[PDB]
């Protein structure tokens, strides 16, 4: 069996432009939540949301070509670049075959569509881009980095809201295990931080209205939750089968040993109060490990401060583990970041990286009062140090019922 | 080692509401191009399109239900259902885990998103309708049937452009031939035949504009040829395990036994000159099966009508095939279909399916005039029929240089 292993990271998220930076401020639990000022909030009954500061795309793009891509492609190629360096690959005709890219998101370029579009019905079709199509579709940042890097090996981008992170890093390691690719580069980013973005999930009532504190508003597990906070950012991963990455000396970060799966089949919007289907897919993670409850140090929750979707998370680490729950520690870093949809996954799962390299676990920021039936210890305020820790379980819950859990272990 | 087979097929295609209706048609040679209706084309240079006829979603779902769908979400849906009562599957409590879905689309609810956009516009945020996020993302697909039929297997959605129905078809075989599930359902759905998706495509000038001649305007390999033709619809598949499958007693059209991917690494919507992305796809595909160039009886080519995608399949076929490429038959139903992007792979690999039942080949119209580097047998004006063949070939070259091809043997 091939295992495989991660050998290069990068992101871009509301409390960071790198990853080291964003770690750290990860551990002094500093949020990234600002208010929005790039458009008209006037109308709009949230007006706050994690924002990517500081970010110019001219140390990673030209101008002439960042207006062929969406913001959201821009973070993409953005991390996918930084993970590039950190890996330090050399890519030759050899090797070309057999490097590729998995790297996915949500929503899209739904920032570039709406330009098009008011374009479109003011001057007509004659005023829509010649690069609208390839600005905006979701794979266009694999199409991107793949020609960049002259990477010609498999190349998917998985779309899966919530999950897409998650569900492209797994993937990207099955493809690998499969012997398919020997290098691949994993992902997601977002930005759905628009007009379109933040009246959508208004629209729907699932944002946080806490417009007189926003650093407050996402609080997870939280008494007074009444929503996510809308995030954006990039989160980028080398995989690498092991064998390879050992014999050019690679810096290995963790081993990529569980990957699960699993649907609600319930409500396209809202999760089960007994989240059989967030349940079933850590199952799945662990059996693919071929690990026990009892091994797992830390879980990277989904945790996005919805009313039924908190409770939901916590009833499935209970029906899980059944009581190493409380013995095991669950924060969810969305106190901090927000919640950002497709990169979300592929953020979070480098922290659950990070942590096992520095034995150190997030906090579950905002934590002020304990919900009824919410007992497990989501390391309320500050991080804790842990030590002998080997397991971390990332997991992210997405709309349409899809469910993926990874589990890292520590190398 | 685990053993994948069709036991399920369900389409919706511009010449037809049915799978044997729509293979009927294209046995027969009959167009599915119509000028476009459902918006003012006064001003476009391309007012012609490949439209789903006579198409009421009320026959499959409520219309509450299909009110809170995008257009490609409701033929995803609707071929989705033909599949699974196809398939005859019994769908209890153990059963429920193992199986799942792989359905996705490149693109995804434009038309939707327009509407919602230009309601904003008028109204402001609270004009948005409440469900606008589950009625336009690629992955809501997926959502519906999983729920619709109560299955809790892996979920996923690849969107991967004109790739998008190949990666996903043959990751479900993945997934299943890996034993994360037993079943899967997999395809994909497109509706791009929007003022915002044809004035795209328009304005990146890769469109025909035969306004005069609809019908013979999508003419791949022809000297003529000036672009491809936008079509509409879905392709679904159910895929099974081969020890499952006939334990059950089931419907066994064909067996999955390659699946190919590469990366173009060159361009983000043109091919390069070779042939060696669509190469390595092919080439790979050929690998995962263990079969020999001189195996495969026919090739679904890509086939878009281009001037240098064309010119590039050929060559592709060429230096991959060697001696046999001139003794195999190569034909792209996109000549009667147009192209489908992310169903373009899905409602192709039905064809490639049916050929091995019927031992009939599908032949490529409007090819009065071959082009000059053109050499190979596409099957030029009629259906040809056929004896023996034991393996076919779908390709799908999709932009941002993404390459599939699907390997199916007939048992």
């Amino acid at each position: 069996k091939r295992r495989v292993v991660v050998t290069g990271l990068g992101m871009l998220s509301p409390v960071g432009n790198t990853v080291e930076s964003t770690w750290k401020a990860v551990l002094a639990g500093q949020s990234g939540i600002s208010l929005i000022d790039h458009f008209d909030t006037s109308a709009y009954a949230t007006r706050f949301a994690g924002l990517v500061k500081d970010f110019n795309c001219e140390d990673y793009i030209s101008r002439k070509d960042a207006r062929k891509m969406d913001a959201f492609i821009q973070y993409g190629v953005a991390a996918g670049m930084q993970a590039m360096q950190d890996a330090g690959l050399d890519i030759t005709e050899a090797n070309a075959s057999r490097i590729g890219a998995a790297i996915g998101s949500g929503i899209g370029g739904l920032g570039l569509i709406e330009e098009n579009h008011t374009a479109l019905v003011n001057g007509g079709p004659r005023k829509i881009s010649p690069f609208f199509v390839p600005s905006t579709i979701v794979n266009m940042i694999a199409g991107h980095l793949t020609i960049m890097y002259g990477l010609r090996g498999p190349s998917i981008s998985i779309a899966t809201a919530c999950t897409s992170g998650v569900h492209n890093i797994g993937h990207a390691a099955r493809i690998i295990a499969y012997n398919d690719a020997d290098v691949m580069v994993a992902g997601g980013a977002e930005k759905a931080s628009t007009p379109l973005g933040v009246g959508g999930f208004g629209a729907a009532r699932a944002l946080s209205t806490r417009n007189d504190n926003p650093q407050a508003a996402s609080r997870p597990w939280d008494k007074d939750r009444d929503g996510f906070v809308l995030g954006d950012g990039a989160g980028m991963m080398v995989l690498e089968e092991y064998e390879h990455a050992k014999k050019r000396g690679a810096k290995i970060y963790a081993e990529v040993v569980g990957f699960g799966m699993s649907s609600d089949a319930y409500h396209m919007t809202s999760p089960p109060e007994d989240g059989s289907g967030a349940a079933l897919a850590m199952v799945n993670a662990l059996r693919d490990a071929g690990i026990t409850t009892s091994q797992i140090g830390y879980i990277n929750a989904h945790g996005t401060s919805t009313p039924a979707g908190d409770k939901a998370e916590t009833q499935a680490v209970k029906s899980v583990f059944g009581e190493d729950a409380y013995k095991v520690m669950v924060s969810s870093t969305k106190s901090m970041t927000g919640h950002l949809l497709g990169a979300a996954g592929a953020v979070e799962s480098i922290f659950t990286v990070l942590a096992l390299r520095d034995q150190a676990i997030p906090a579950t920021i905002n934590l002020d009062n304990p919900d009824e039936g919410c007992d497990l210890d989501y390391v309320p305020h500050d991080a804790r140090q842990v030590k002998d820790m080997e397991y971390t379980l990332c997991n992210s819950f997405g709309f349409g019922g899809t469910n993926g859990s990874l589990v890292f272990r520590k190398v």
